[PDB]
């Protein structure tokens, strides 16, 4: 378990690394 | 629960989103 | 502990910080 | 509490985030 705003902030960084690889394929 | 070092460096993430989005608005 | 997109989010940052730091040595 | 893996990514996030701050003072 995490903090709701630690979750989120972890999505806000996978969603990063997903767009950082579609800009670049 | 999440640590509180790891919470503080998820509100750094969330507020440099934040940020980020209103520099380019 | 921690959910695991928080260990998936931190296995990023930690591999990113890893990367940096080959691309410049 | 958090896995210290997310410990660890959070020190890195802490840390980037002063030396960003000390760079630019
Ligand atoms: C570096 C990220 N902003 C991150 C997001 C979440 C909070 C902390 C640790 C990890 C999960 C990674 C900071
Ligand atoms: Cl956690
Ligand atoms: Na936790």
């Amino acid at each position: 378990s995490s903090d709701p705003l630690v979750v989120a902030a972890s999505i806000i960084g996978i969603l990063h690394l997903i767009l950082w690889i579609l800009d670049r394929l």
